[PDB]
């Protein structure tokens, strides 16, 4: 009665390795190609979110703290999941968006009511690792260089769920 991704076999792809080159290297041609060659689309999955209640946001300094407060509940989760959550906009109209990774068919939150607090106010959808959009969104959320025009806010403050 611990670790939801313990029913699964050997983990092919190595999240904790990827997390180094992700920021240690030129991800655009380092982590990106090393992620898009042989991901693990049988087991890992990508989950886009855009904080479905961005009305709840009304500063900048606080939202970075808020995102992270979630991550401190999800502290027994990061051991088999990651995300690149970004705070956008400003006080006047902020938003949180980002893409998360969880190691099963589900987003991990439903795999344990340990992690079913305020998550409902955020969207969570699986997407295809050979779409067009997912590949762009990932590149933007992972490089921070992308364009973020799909948000149309501004990038202000990134956060990582490592």
């Amino acid at each position: 009665a611990k670790d939801p991704f313990a029913h699964l076999p050997k983990s092919t792809f190595a999240l904790d390795e990827f997390k180094r080159k992700y920021s240690n290297e030129d991800t655009l041609s380092v982590a990106l190609p090393y992620f898009w060659e042989h991901f693990d689309k049988d087991g890992w999955s990508l989950w886009y979110s855009e904080y479905r209640f961005p009305e709840e946001l009304t500063q900048t300094f606080m939202s970075c703290n808020l995102i992270t407060g979630m991550f401190q509940r999800l502290d027994k989760l990061r051991k088999n999941a990651f995300a690149s959550v970004i705070l956008f906009g400003t006080n006047n109209s902020s938003s949180i968006s980002g893409v998360w990774v969880f190691r099963g068919q589900e987003l991990a939150f439903p795999l344990s009511p340990d992690w079913q607090v305020d998550y409902e106010s955020y969207t969570w959808r699986k997407l295809d690792p050979g779409s067009e959009e997912t590949q762009t969104l990932v590149r933007e959320y992972f490089s921070w260089e992308g364009a973020f025009q799909h948000v149309g806010k501004a990038f202000n403050q990134g956060k990582i769920f490592k």
